[PDB]
């Protein structure tokens, strides 16, 4: 049909608006972030230098994506020359590669060592951050060479005036590129989206599950033996009155229950049948006022208030220390950065795998199908561009340390 033409022409209004917003917000946000990391000495040494690298991949994504490619939506003929069309997707593919790979090395270095007092997990090597930044950019350049080598320009003579263009050549010289030509939509999706997100989520989960276990060791060392904490869990499951309420509680409340078990034993905790039933029914304020009425509070008021506060609040506010602040800070920064990425490259990566799997020219239901696919793909482009500019903002909102470091540059 001739319907989706109006969609493309109308969307030209959206892309020019987004790209210009993305450009201004992108250059300012990453520059601020970049100046912040190098002004601070602890972050210059700390693994947050990887975030300074990510700010470079984002900032470089901005200055290749917005200037060159937005120029090609306005100008119908490709006007930069032959070398440039090998260079631009090279630059853009390597740039995205930097952003994903900076995320991965960040979470791996965070799991290797949570903070300065931590012990590196395996194969400690001095000044790893410098070594890791070098490896990230090289691999990002490598993954983008297939774009650069195969990108030549083709001349077409259109229905109106003639116009030359540039895309990835279908006719290719090496069997290397002939393979890459067809399987690029997967390569772009199976790598840039899957491997970075699979690797980063895996270490983030390993790290957060380790943080929790150490916070339990931390809270028990505060109120008063790693095998003792696991034997308590093993013994809680064996006790019949504690297993059901235990399985219902979340890891935070399970810890306070574990804390209660370390004082009185299983037999002693099993007596709060009124309070245990209230915890199962999620009536937190009730049991908190009800646990205050216990003799347990009178024997040790200070410690009980914290355990009661932990049951009431569900967060370690009563157990806040140096570690628990740091563990929460790192985990929130890593989590927020991956979530920003995933939500911005899913719409685009999902556009591609949906177009390759089920698309055929024979049917006439295309113009309802095609209209749906081109629209969602154009948004995915604006999503991916938004990621390049929404990373520096994301750190301010969910990182107390970054929100203050920006405020230090403010004043
Ligand atoms: C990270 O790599 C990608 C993985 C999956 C999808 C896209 C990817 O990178 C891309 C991507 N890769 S691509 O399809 O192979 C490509 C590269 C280069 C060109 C030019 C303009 C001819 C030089 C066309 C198409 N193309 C575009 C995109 N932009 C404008 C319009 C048409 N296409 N946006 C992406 O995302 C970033 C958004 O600013």
């Amino acid at each position: 049909c001739q319907g989706p033409i109006e969609i493309k022409e109308t969307f030209k209004y959206i892309n020019t608006v987004v790209s210009c917003l993305v450009f201004v917000l992108g250059i300012i946000g990453n520059s601020t972030l970049l100046y912040i990391i190098y002004k601070n000495k602890c972050m210059r040494n700390g693994p947050n230098i990887l975030i300074a690298s990510l700010a470079l991949g984002d900032l470089l994504h901005i200055v290749i994506d917005i200037p060159i490619n937005v120029y090609k939506l306005l100008a119908e003929d490709w006007p930069f020359g032959a070398e440039m069309c090998k260079l631009v997707p090279f630059i853009q593919k390597a740039s995205v590669g930097i952003t994903v790979l900076s995320l991965c090395a960040l979470s791996i270095d965070r799991y290797r060592a949570v903070a300065s007092w931590s012990r590196i997990k395996g194969i400690g090597v001095p000044k790893w951050t410098a070594v890791e930044i070098v490896l990230i950019w090289v691999v990002s350049v490598v993954l983008a060479v297939p774009e650069a080598i195969g990108f030549d320009i083709i001349t077409m003579d259109y229905k109106g005036s003639y116009l030359r263009i540039c895309l990835l050549h279908p006719v290719q010289k090496t069997a290397f590129m002939q393979f890459y030509a067809t399987a690029k939509d997967w390569w772009l999706f199976s790598f840039y989206f899957c491997l970075p997100l699979a690797i980063t989520a895996f270490f983030y989960t390993l790290m957060t599950c380790e943080m929790l276990r150490k916070n339990i060791f931390e809270m028990l060392r505060i109120d008063e033996f790693n095998q003792d904490v696991d034997a308590a869990v093993r013994g809680i499951l064996r006790n019949a009155k504690l297993k059901p309420v235990y399985d219902s509680l979340d890891a935070v409340r399970r810890a306070a229950l574990i804390n209660m078990v370390f004082q009185m034993g299983e037999t002693g905790v099993a007596g709060f049948t009124n309070s245990l039933r209230m915890l199962q029914q999620k009536r937190w304020d009730e049991a908190a006022v009800n646990l205050a009425k216990s003799r347990w509070y009178n024997q040790t008021p200070n410690r009980a208030k914290r355990v009661i506060t932990t049951f009431r609040t569900g967060t370690w506010d009563a157990y806040l220390n140096d570690h628990l602040k740091q563990r929460r800070e790192v985990a929130k920064t890593v989590f927020c950065l991956v979530l920003v990425f995933a939500l911005c490259w899913l719409p685009l990566h999902l556009a591609r795998i949906l177009k390759l799997t089920l698309y055929n020219q024979n049917d006439p239901n295309r113009c309802e199908l095609l209209s749906f696919l081109l629209v969602l793909d154009y948004i995915g482009i604006n999503m991916a561009s938004l990621n390049s500019c929404a990373n520096p903002i994301a750190l301010y909102l969910v990182s107390k340390r970054f929100k203050n470091a920006f405020k230090s540059a403010l004043c």
